[PDB]
């Protein structure tokens, strides 16, 4: 179902300068409220379309962008996830991933930003 369109909803959460520090534990990091404000009520053709726009908006956020290296900003500018610490990769999965907290399977919203978290590839697996 992430291969089909819909409209982003949700509020996201307040975040600070240590956004993504805990993406490798628990249920990961929330969608920042500031980013949710940019994406809410917009239409997306696919979840990949959403993910690209999500990271693009991160790169344009003055608070979030300064938490990342120039190359990671360059990735996010074109919709690519920033790279994780080396210790948090799994195989060829080397950049942060988006996770649905209530699974798509159980009617968790695909584009519900209050159902989406940011996780390391390593942590993502464990939740699955
Ligand atoms: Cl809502
Ligand atoms: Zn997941």
């Amino acid at each position: 179902s992430p291969e089909f369109p819909g409209k982003a909803t949700g509020k996201g959460k307040p975040v600070n300068n240590k956004w993504l520090n805990n993406a490798g534990k628990d249920l990961g990091s929330p969608v920042p409220d500031r980013i949710a404000n940019k994406l809410r009520d917009k239409e997306f053709k696919s979840f990949d379309d959403f993910r690209k726009k999500f990271w693009e908006e991160v790169s344009k956020d003055p608070e979030l962008s300064k938490q990342f290296s120039r190359n990671n900003n360059d990735r996010m500018k074109v919709g690519k996830a920033p790279k994780t610490r080396t210790q948090d990769v799994s195989g060829k999965r080397t950049s942060f991933e988006l996770h649905h907290e209530k699974p798509i399977s159980q009617n968790g919203g695909v584009y519900d930003m209050d159902n989406i978290s940011v996780v390391t590839p390593k942590r993502h697996i464990d939740i699955h």
